[PDB]
């Protein structure tokens, strides 16, 4: 028993990460295979940042401007192409460590683990979830962005983000493996706002069966609701629509618990009227968005 | 910016991690060099958790009975002995993959990444703090005993728990790598309660300061404190009691930021007396005490 916010474990994208340098610029980049993956404003200064024609900066870059180190030695790049915000590096060299490998870009509500880098080097790994608003909520300081989010299925690691950017407000946007970034934002140093950041109901009813499978059960009520009237309740605090897609995703932990989906709504309709009260759920004070049902079904059956 | 609960990189334990089984007990070994280390419980059935005498089960066992598999290729165990709770098998083969490694026993407050492991395959990674009351609240399910606790500097994995049980009130106990339990616990599945939970202060102050330093500063307020008056509102909400010692650790935190320690202990002080509001600090609707000054330094610096 227990429930953590779990990480993926790292290693497989550890033995990934390498060093990228154009010019005065160092960033991390992402080898597979013989191709390295970078965000696209390698070859921007600060200054370049406040209004990047990129096609016209990365025609006074060639091969060999571009220093790509893996530990402490030197890969050959013969090669460079850009696709939408990435820069694809074409190494000589395959990664010995590449394991089985996806790229997905993932839905809102999803979430994924982030391993932070510096100079090609892991720092720390922690659980992220893409926001409703298509931002995430990171930690990434300079020198971190083309570090990666990804989800393991067993042996094979689905990549779904690459860090490019931190909005003013300290929120972070970025883009899937083929460069396309998540929502509207764009690589650029100007203003740019998030929408809405809406909690994802499906995950706090997730969490909420977490929770009852764990001990945590004060918060279980003698209501029940139906999907448009906890929804009137869910658009006033700002929560995502339940569907009946959801209902369905969540009838594994229903199954397990014997909580039917809309009992569970009732619950969280009465936490969302009535607050904690000063209590905990899982040792949190506020209703937690970032365990997908996915997320809650895998650590609480231990899949590796 | 963004301030994450962040785990370690867990590549250089993954390499490390086996499965052990002793008759029909599967649980999970950490290899370094020629040597796996397990719980010692790897020998008992359930019947036998009730009341084991460990030194008279082992005598039923010899080398050939400790089946050690990393991946999917066998060990071959030509030795084997108790020290404390843990066994150590001697494998004829070095682990290729053996880190630069330390055996540490932590102290109540020190935080450090755990990789849950099944059948010495890895499944997931977070961060735990050892609690006052020497349990960890961690995510565990059966087959995860053996699974470690770590922290690394740079290239030195110092590890500092492994895992050995479930308390019946869900929280964790365990050894460190010499087989000592932290705190009075003993394996054996006997009621055992933890005293009080405090709350580790000098990791709440240091979460405070990480929080002003990424622009949630609504706390802050226009009062200073003594650790004597500061201690006395701690006594009150089971909050450890705040030393000097604890105050020259905060010194960096204290120096970057510009806010005195005792005036952060002030902010403390009103926060416990008048609670949140409803407000959030960094996301969370509690004070969070499972980052280390050093954990918080690290996070803001990009220590890899
Ligand atoms: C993520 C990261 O480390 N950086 C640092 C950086 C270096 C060189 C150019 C630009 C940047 C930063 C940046 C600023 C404004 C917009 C975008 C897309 C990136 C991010
Ligand atoms: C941590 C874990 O997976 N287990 C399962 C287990 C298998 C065999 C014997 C004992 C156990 C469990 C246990 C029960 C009571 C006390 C202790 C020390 C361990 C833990």
């Amino acid at each position: 028993s227990g429930f953590r916010k779990m990480a993926f474990p790292s290693g497989k994208v550890e033995g990934c990460m390498v060093q990228v340098t154009c010019g005065t610029t160092t960033l991390n980049g992402l080898w597979l295979d013989d191709v390295v993956y970078c965000p696209r404003h390698v070859i921007c200064t600060s200054e370049d940042m406040l209004n990047p024609n990129y096609e016209d900066l990365l025609i006074r870059k060639s091969n060999h401007n571009f220093l790509v180190q893996a530990g402490n030695v030197q890969l050959r790049v013969i090669g460079h192409s850009m696709q939408n915000c990435v820069l694809k590096l074409k190494v000589d060299t395959a990664n010995p460590k590449t394991p089985k490998y996806k790229f997905v870009r993932i839905q809102p509500g999803q979430t994924f683990s982030v391993l932070a880098c510096y100079n090609g080097s892991p720092s720390g790994v922690y659980q992220c979830a893409m926001r409703p608003n298509f931002t995430i909520k990171g930690s990434f300081l300079n020198g971190s962005c083309g570090s990666v989010g990804f989800n393991i299925d067993y042996d094979c690691v689905s990549f779904c983000y690459m860090h490019h950017m931190e909005l003013p407000t300290g929120v972070h946007a970025g883009t899937d493996l083929e460069g396309n970034f998540y929502g509207p934002f764009v690589d650029r140093q100007t203003a740019q706002a998030a929408g809405t950041d809406t909690t994802i109901t499906v995950n706090v009813l997730a969490w909420l069966y977490a929770a009852v499978i764990n001990g945590d059960r004060w918060f279980l009520n003698r209501f029940t609701t139906t999907l448009n009237d906890f929804n009137l309740v869910a658009m006033k605090y700002n929560y995502e629509p339940l569907t009946q897609d959801h209902v369905d995703i969540l009838g594994p932990l229903s199954a397990q618990t014997g909580i039917a989906v809309l009992d569970m709504c009732a619950s969280l309709k009465e936490l969302l009227q009535n607050g904690m009260n000063g209590r905990t759920i899982l040792g949190s004070a506020l209703l937690e968005d970032e365990f997908t049902p996915f997320d809650v079904v895998r650590q609480c059956s231990g899949v590796t």
